[PDB]
Parts: structure tokens; sequence; C-alpha cells
């Protein structure tokens, strides 16, 4: 069964096979489309074909399906899945199996660069400390004195639930929120209920707008501990605008690194619980969602006040003249200080590239255009003319529950 | 079974009843989300009239009633005698209304229940259809302050004596393609352009060209008319501060009037059923001005505003953006035409679904064309949810007439 997309820019038709490799449920029915909601212990029995489907992958991707290998190395999870009930990857399938999660991850844009990722295994770790260890290597790998790196840790996987690795951090690096007796927020309102439990666990807050949170690590089921990265390892860009010089006076700063520490990494039916993995920045992110949501640092007003707009009316469309200012400032800065960034026309032009590339090569390229299109100037990239696929291929990257809700306190 | 959607901007969450209720189906499955394609006898009449005229009976809260029996009696016996039944006038007027409750697609649903609904059931031929349509035109342009109106052409029969409106709008301009290589006026309709020149029209051969109706009455050939142009209203673009950009010579017309698709009312097909409202001023500044394959115009604009088009990252191209559309709401506020920007329109619409979802138990929405094809997140439709379902009565697409009609 083969399924047509269309791009209503270039009347480009391309051909999906690739869904037909998808198992997960999208969290629609041909009753209805859920394809705008954010969010829609396993048996030997259900292990193995896990196992096996991935393996089969691995093995064709090297091109070495139906070896005397691939045949082995079968039978060997098989025989170490029936008498431990989990099994533990090679080297090489980590890698190949985290480069996928990425590949087949549809809410992310950057995908073109899925094959240059840094793996970082650290399946040996036994500690909290063990892992702040891995994690500031990790930040400083990839932060590369602003020559961002892709890269990826990955801590052991999940065995029987009651003794998972995680890093509550939802992002290794982000700004503390705090909510003041008024009603009002200081930092960032999206961290305050975290902020707040870094606090009960005896963080002592700065309480500033822009207060580098301390991890939060759990490691083999135990209660977590906290770690304040080092400064110095913590790279930010002080926001300026290259026109406007009050533009520095509002003292925005953003770091450099974007780091999501929050999700679950499957590979070949294996639960990865703590995997942090990072990237570089599209501009949007920032200048856009971060410092635009009404639900975040919320300047749209303090900013177009400063350019003296006409804020009477929403029709003189005053918001959207102060959000194209901010989001120049934030590549502006970035770029000034030699820090990786990619802006939205860029990023979203090289996915389609990407795209089209994948369909030739792989006969497809799932894709959640809800996520794709950048919160400003949609229609004006190309991903916005651009029909997408969505579905779930494995390996992947997935949501998981945060931990304050589900973890048994040891005391 | 009954389903939440959460704003992620308020915290306010819905829960969704009305998808129960839903008949057509998506273009999705559990394996696959298509929710970003465009385009995803006796026996069957009798369940579809029967489910619309227990909503309607429903409606004016007589379900169960004597008169709701004897009307189901009634239809039931003309379907079983005709092949076929006819609407009520009040029930014709509650189907359109709802068609347009039931779109998925429009942001602008809030109106829904003011709308003027013109029987054009009793017309015969080409002629009469322009007729209607001229009057439906200034009905609704109204000088300037836009009303939102249907007329509503003869069902369907055998389906060899359909009404058509060819147009795509009541109201375009045409697009042609040149021996340079470009092309002059609008690409999107280049070719419903031949179709006219082919049956006849004399085209001025100008940037903004008003097309000429093509009407096909009783499965006849279309027949060429021109709108009256002291019926279209248009307007000439100006930006308030950039003195310059009324030498770009932009112009757009005021009434946008969706004419091509087929509204649905228990089981009948109105396949004439041009309907009109009002213009968001993105579907203009952001779409028909700015998509490269619409006017594309970003680059001279662009050009005049002395920008950085040297590197993406400037972007100039936003920079610009946000120009063209303050002259397109400045400059239909400035004639006293009706538009709405996306800011205010979203926020109508979001009170709308508050409102659906505790008077009716939902609203099906397709966020893909909810949200504005500019500044989507700083709208607050870009962070709520919301659940695509198909309900009827309602408003679809349908094959271009051209490649049906027999000639
Ligand atoms: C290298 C440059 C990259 C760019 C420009 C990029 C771009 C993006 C953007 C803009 C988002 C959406 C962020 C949001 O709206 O919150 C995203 C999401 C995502 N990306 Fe990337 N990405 C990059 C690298 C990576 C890497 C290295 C991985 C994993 C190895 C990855 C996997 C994901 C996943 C799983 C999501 C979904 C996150 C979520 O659902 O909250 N991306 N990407
Ligand atoms: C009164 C003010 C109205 C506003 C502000 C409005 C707004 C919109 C917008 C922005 C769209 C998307 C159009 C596009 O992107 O091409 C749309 C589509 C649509 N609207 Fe409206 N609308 C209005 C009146 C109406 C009326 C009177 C009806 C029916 C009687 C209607 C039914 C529809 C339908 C069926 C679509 C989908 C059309 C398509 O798929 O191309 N709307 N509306
Ligand atoms: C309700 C809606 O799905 C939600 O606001 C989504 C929309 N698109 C998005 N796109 C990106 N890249 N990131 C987001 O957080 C969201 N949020
Ligand atoms: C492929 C994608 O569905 C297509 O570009 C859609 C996106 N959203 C849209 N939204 C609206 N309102 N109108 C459109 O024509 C489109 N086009
Ligand atoms: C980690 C791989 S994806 C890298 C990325 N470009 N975005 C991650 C999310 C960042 C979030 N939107 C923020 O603005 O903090
Ligand atoms: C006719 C009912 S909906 C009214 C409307 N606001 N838009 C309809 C489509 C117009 C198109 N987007 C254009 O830019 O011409
Ligand atoms: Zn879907």
């Amino acid at each position: 069964r083969f399924l047509k997309v269309k791009n209503w820019e270039t009347d480009v038709v391309l051909t999906d096979t690739l869904h037909l490799k998808s198992t997960l449920e999208t969290g629609c029915t041909e009753h209805i489309c859920m394809g705008s909601i954010m969010l829609p212990v396993r048996t030997k029995d259900q292990l193995f074909p896990l196992a096996k489907e991935f393996l089969d992958q691995y093995y064709s991707s090297i091109k070495r399906f139906g070896s005397k290998a691939h045949m082995d190395r079968l039978e060997e999870v098989n025989k170490e899945i029936e008498s431990t009930s989990t099994y533990q990857l090679k080297d090489t399938e980590l890698i190949y199996g985290a480069k996928h999660a990425w590949r087949n991850a549809s809410r992310c844009v950057g995908r073109i660069q899925w094959s240059k990722l840094q793996v970082f295994d650290a399946r040996d770790c036994t500690t909290a400390h063990g892992m702040f260890n891995y994690i500031c290597n990790h930040v400083k790998y990839a932060t590369n004195k602003g020559n961002l790196r892709s890269a990826i840790t990955i801590f052991p996987q999940r065995t029987d639930g009651k003794h998972d690795f995680r890093v509550w951090n939802s992002q290794l690096i982000r700004y503390a929120g705090y909510k003041q007796p008024d009603g009002s927020t200081l930092g960032d309102p999206a961290n305050v209920q975290f902020t707040e439990i870094c606090i009960q666990q005896g963080w002592k807050a700065p309480r500033g707008r822009f207060d580098v949170l301390p991890l939060l690590l759990q490691a083999n089921g135990n209660d977590p501990e906290l770690f304040q990265i080092p400064p110095e390892l913590v790279l930010e860009v002080p926001i300026r605008h290259p026109k406007f010089d009050w533009f520095k006076d509002l003292g925005l700063k953003w770091y450099g690194l974007p780091a999501v520490s929050n999700m679950l990494l499957e590979i070949g039916g294996l639960e990865f619980s703590a995997c942090p993995f990072s990237g570089w920045y599209m501009g949007t992110e920032i200048g856009v969602r971060d410092y635009c949501d009404n639900s975040r640092y919320n300047i749209l007003e303090e900013v177009a006040k400063k350019m003296d707009l006409d804020m009477r009316k929403t029709s003189s469309l005053w918001k959207d003249q102060a959000l194209v200012e901010i989001n120049i400032a934030v590549l502006y800065s970035f770029q000034s200080d030699k820090v990786t960034i990619v802006d939205h026309h860029s990023a979203t032009e090289s996915f389609i590239k990407h795209m089209e590339n994948e369909y030739r090569c792989r006969g497809g390229c799932p894709a959640d255009w809800v996520w794709i299109v950048p919160p400003m100037s949609g229609s004006i990239t190309p991903v916005f003319h651009q029909e997408m696929l969505n579905y779930r291929l494995t390996p992947s990257f997935e949501y998981q529950p945060d931990p304050w809700n589900t973890h048994v306190w040891k005391g």
C-alpha cells in the first residue's frame, strides 16, 4: 500500500512505503484526528519479537542480514532473554539505535543531522554522582565553546522498573521559575514546579530571573540528589539587537545548549529512561516561544512599548512587529558570539531536502506538521506547504511521566 | 471514548462528547495520521434523512412529537415514491447554518447562526443563476459592511442535471501564462482562466482582471457572464507609513465567496451553493500576496524597504511579511470594508470553542487550518488542542466540473 504526499507550492508528489513498518498507535481513528493533541516492565514473551525486529533492522543496515553473525546474535539474545529476562545491546547496536530514534523523531525539524551524533555509553553508571560526571562531560563536549555538537548520554536501562535511572530536570540547562506571593512569576514560569522540588531538596535558590537550575539525579531507583553544573561549563548568550541599542537593557540572555533530559529512548524493546540528548537551537524556540508565550517570559508588551508601536488596537499588528525584532535579536546575538543557531527559513528548507532524500532512500519520513511548522511566519517556510505523514517507528524517543509523580521515596 | 482537549497556555480542559455523533471518515488510522493532507440510492438516503430530521426536531425541542413522526413518515413516503425528497424552508436554513457550524477548517464560526440563506431551488437556467449570484454579491457586500450569505441552487438528481458554479470563488483575478515564461495575474487561476478564454471570454490581460462567472444549470453546458463591475467592491492597498507602497499597484476584492463546494444536508447534495463571509487579513497579505505560487511579492516589498536580503537570518522575509499585512488591514479599515485581523479572529474562535463545548459537547476543529499562516504561537489557537471529526450537515470538496462534464 502506497501513500502520496504533495507539496502545494511545487506540486512535487512523494510516495510513502515506510509507514508499512510502523507498529505503535497514533491516537487517531478512522473517525477522529488527534494530530493536534500534545500527548495522545515488559515480559519475555513480548520482548523477543521486539529484539528480533530491531536486530533484523540493524543487520540489514550493515548489509549482513541472514549472515551467521546475524543468526548467532539472534540466538545469543534469545538465550539471554530466556535466562535473565532482558538483554544487553552491543555498543554498535546502541549507537545505531540512538541514531535511529532521532531519525524517527517526527516532531524534530533538525533531522538532516541524524547521522552525526556522538553517543556516550553511560551504561556502567551506578550512582547519581556517577551520572553528574557523565552529564558534565556531555555538556562540555556538546558546547565545544559555541561550536555545538549533537550528543546523547545513555545510562543503564530499566530492569524491573523499581531501579530506574532518571534525570528529573526536563532539560540539563534551564532557568528557575519562582511563584511570588502576589501571583506574578520571577524567572521561567515553565519551571516553577521543578524549581520548588529543587528548593525542597535543599537547593539555595538565588531567586533571580535567569538562575541555572541544579541537576536532580536519580540512579538505580534511589532518591534523587542535587548537583550544580559548573557555571564555567554553562554557555550563555546576552541578547542584543543590531539596530536597537535599548534592547540589551531588557536584560535578556539565554543558554546555548538545548538538551532534552526527560524522554525515554526505546531500542529493541529495551527502555532507556535517562538518555539526555542535545543539538542546537532554532532561533524561534527562544525568540518566539520562550520569550513571547504568555505562559513564559512574556516580553511582547515591554518590547512593543520600547519600540513605540500602536498598542491600542491588535490590528496595528504590534505583537507581530515586536516579534520579528525579538527574533532578529536572538539570531544576531548567537551569531555575534559564535554560538551555533539556525534560523527557521534555513532549518525548514534543510528539512524539506532531508525529507525528500528520506523518501527516495528509505521510502518515507514520518513528520508531525503541527510541530515541524515554526511558530512564527508559518507559510513563508516551505514546510507549511508540505503534506506530511505522521506515524510511529522504533527505535524512538517517547514521553514518560514526570518522576515526582511515580517515584517511591526511600527516605 | 469521552475525550479531553487541553489549552497549554491557560490549562483549561474541555471534554468532547460530540465526536461520538461522528459520521464521516477522517483519512487517519490508528497507524497513520493524515492531519496535514489537503484532500484526505433509496436505502442510503432514508437513514441520512432520518438522522438529519431527528437532529432538526431535537433543535426546536420537539423530538419524538407527532409533528416529528409525521415528517419522518412524509419524507419516507416521498423517497420510496420519487427516489428523493424536498427540504422545508425551515430545514434548509437550519441545514445551511449547521454545515457552517460543522466546518472544521473555518475560524469564523462564532458567526455561524447569523447567516442569510437565499433559497434558489426555483432556478432553472444559467441566466437565473447569474441573477441570483449578482443579488447575493450585492446583499453580502452591503457597501462594505459585509454580511454572511449562501445562495442554494437545486439539489442533485440523477447526477446528470447538476448545477455548478465553475469558478472556485465568485470573485477572483485571472491568471495568464506569458511567452516570457512568467505568470501574469493570479497563478492559482491560470487553468480556469483558459477555460473562460476557450469558452469565449475576452480577457483584458491584466494583473487584476475579475473573472467571469461560468455557470452550469440542470447539467447543461456552462455559460459565461460578467458580474456588474459596480457590484465588485475592491480595495487599493496602501501602507499607513510607507508612502511608496501604493506604487506596487496592489488591490484585492472585499468579498470572499467560496463557490466550488458541495453542501450535504440530510443526504441531499447541493452542488451549487456559493457562500461568503469576510476576510481575515492574513488570507490576502500572507497567502495571496506572499505565497511563492501566488502573487509572490515579498522580494519586491523587501527591496523597497531596503532590507538586507543577503542572508535568511536577517529575517527580511518576516519583516516585509508584517508590513504587507499591516497595509492590508489598514487599507480595508480606511475604506470601511469589513476585515478581521488574525489576533481578533482567533480570540473569537476560542470563545466560540468554549460556547460549543458547554452547549453542544464539542466543536470539531482542524488545527492545521485554524492556526494563522503568520505569528502562529502568539495567537491563542496555537496553544489549543483540537479534535477534528466530520459531522453532517457539511460543506465538502467536489471534483472540478471540467473533469466531470460531458459537453
Ligand atoms: C542538531 C540540531 C537540531 C535541531 C535544529 C533540532 C530542532 C528541533 C526543534 C525545533 C524541536 C521542537 C522543540 C520544541 O518545540 O520544543 C525538536 C524536537 C525534538 N528533537 Fe530535535 N533538533 C536537533 C537535534 C536533535 C537531536 C540531537 C535529537 C536526539 C538525538 C533530536 C530529537 C528530538 C526529539 C525526540 C524532539 C521532540 C521533543 C519533544 O517532543 O518535546 N533533535 N528538534
Ligand atoms: C463571517 C466571517 C468568516 C470568517 C472570518 C471566516 C474565516 C475562514 C478562514 C480563515 C478559512 C480558511 C480559508 C483558507 O485558508 O483558505 C475559512 C474556511 C472555510 N469557511 Fe469560513 N469564514 C467566515 C464565513 C464563513 C461562512 C459564511 C461559511 C459558510 C456559510 C464558512 C465556511 C467555511 C468553510 C466550509 C471553509 C473551508 C473552505 C476550504 O476548505 O477552502 N465561513 N473560513
Ligand atoms: C496544542 C498544540 O498541539 C501545541 O500548542 C503544540 C503545537 N505545535 C508545537 N510545535 C512545536 N515545535 N513545539 C510545541 O511545543 C508545539 N506545541
Ligand atoms: C499541507 C498543508 O495542509 C497545507 O499547506 C495547508 C496548511 N494549512 C492551511 N491553513 C489554511 N487556513 N489554509 C490553507 O490553504 C492551508 N494549507
Ligand atoms: C535536544 C534535541 S532537540 C534540540 C532543539 N533545537 N530543541 C530542544 C527543545 C528546546 C526548547 N524548545 C527550548 O526552547 O528550550
Ligand atoms: C467563504 C467562507 S470563508 C470566508 C473567508 N474568510 N475566506 C474564504 C477563502 C478566501 C481565500 N482564503 C482568499 O484568500 O481568497
Ligand atoms: Zn490524524
